[PDB]
């Protein structure tokens, strides 16, 4: 809540750390594969996604739970990004593009959270 902010390095680990999941593209395709995963579709336009996922969440609204503090913690926001790659992992088959790359933005996300909780060290 911004009635009791984060202290600002928190705010801009979790920024830079979603900023680098979102950008990250694979070299030889040249896709960024958080594309699909900004904005989920809505109930009415994506049914079957609402009937299958509970707890649906997309990289939008992960931002904006940076954004109003909600998150209280790196761990707070790792939960949301791994939630939203296993909702990718349920929804999607396995080998399909959609589930390999949540696959692949789950351990981008470990990497750059690495690199970025310890850039102080
Ligand atoms: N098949 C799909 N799987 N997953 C998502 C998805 C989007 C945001 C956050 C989590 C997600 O899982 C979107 C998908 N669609 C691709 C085809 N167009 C409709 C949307």
């Amino acid at each position: 809540s911004m009635l009791s902010p984060n202290p600002p390095n928190l705010t801009k680990k979790m920024k830079k750390i979603v900023d680098a999941v979102i950008k990250y593209k694979d070299s030889s395709s040249g896709r960024q594969l958080s594309e699909v995963f900004i904005q989920l579709p809505s109930r009415k336009e994506l049914p079957e996604y609402y009937e299958l996922i509970r707890k649906p969440v997309d990289f939008k609204k992960i931002k904006e739970r940076i954004r109003n503090h909600k998150y209280r913690s790196l761990n707070d926001l790792e939960k949301d990004v791994m939630l939203l790659c296993q909702n990718a992992q349920t929804f999607n088959l396995e080998g399909s593009l959609i589930y390999e790359d949540s696959i692949v933005l789950q351990s981008v996300f470990t990497s750059v959270r690495q690199k970025i909780e310890k850039e102080d060290d």
